């Protein structure tokens, strides 16, 4: 049987690794995997998986195709379904078997198929889980975000349904938290009584960013600011308004 059609709590991670070298021809196995089933009215099993290197520089290379496998009835129908998964997780890697996906579907009406979209919707949601599983464990989730945070943001920017569980996942230096990459969240449980904004100030280096006197004046308060140094958290804190209801603020107003 198909490994996919497995039950997961029986698969080795060492069989996970098996199939996904078989199915990328990467020479290292996943970083992690995200396998489960929907029945009833719709009915379908996934396997995905995160590569543990992002696959090509996602803003030199936008609208690139994601390579899942989309099979009907264990019979293999194609691999570049664009409408599958929204480009900002293009890297994801595996297996999708619908169950009630007509075997002779051409590729125009894939492209208008109700189906298929309620199948996108349920890979995006099982994305999402699994990245916020990742998210419990710190040293795994920094190998995660290093090769994807910028798929992250890129989802922010384009993805409003999901924005707020995507915003969960979002990682920033501050100027209070040295060497360590936190989250909102974490920001968020130090801000004194008073302060009813998220300070955050956009440039690019680490360096220079944490020397500008802007972010001084608001040390000498007792006042914490987000280093934003990648030219995708302009776009970023555009749609990304607020937070936990706390207003963004540039110190730079």
């Amino acid at each position: 049987k198909p490994i996919w059609t497995r039950n997961p709590d029986d698969i080795t991670n060492e069989e996970y690794g098996e199939f996904y070298k078989s199915l990328t021809n990467d020479w290292e196995d996943h970083l992690a995997v995200k396998h489960f089933s929907v029945e009833g009215q719709l009915e379908f099993r996934a396997l995905l998986f995160v590569p543990r290197r992002a696959p090509f520089d996602l803003f030199e290379n936008r609208k690139k195709k994601n390579n899942i496998k989309l099979y009907v009835r264990r019979v293999f129908i194609m691999d570049n379904c664009e409408e599958l998964i929204p480009e900002y997780l293009n890297f994801i890697r595996g297996v999708v078997d619908s169950e009630d996906l007509p075997l002779n579907i051409s590729r125009e009406m894939l492209q208008q198929s109700k189906i298929l979209k309620v199948i996108r919707k349920n890979l995006v949601k099982k994305c999402l889980e699994l990245f916020t599983e990742l998210a419990e464990d710190k040293e795994n989730y920094k190998k995660f975000y290093e090769q994807f945070s910028k798929n992250i943001k890129l989802g922010i920017h384009e993805d409003s349904q999901n924005r707020k569980k995507l915003s969960e996942l979002l990682r920033y230096y501050t100027s209070a938290s040295g060497d360590e990459m936190v989250s909102l969240k974490d920001y968020c449980t130090r801000m004194k009584e008073n302060q009813k904004h998220i300070y955050y100030i956009t440039g690019e280096t680490k360096d220079q960013v944490a020397n500008s006197a802007f972010v001084e004046r608001l040390r000498k308060h007792g006042l914490e600011v987000i280093y934003m140094i990648e030219p995708i958290d302009e776009y970023c804190v555009q749609q990304l308004k607020e937070f936990e209801g706390k207003t963004l603020v540039s110190v730079t107003k």
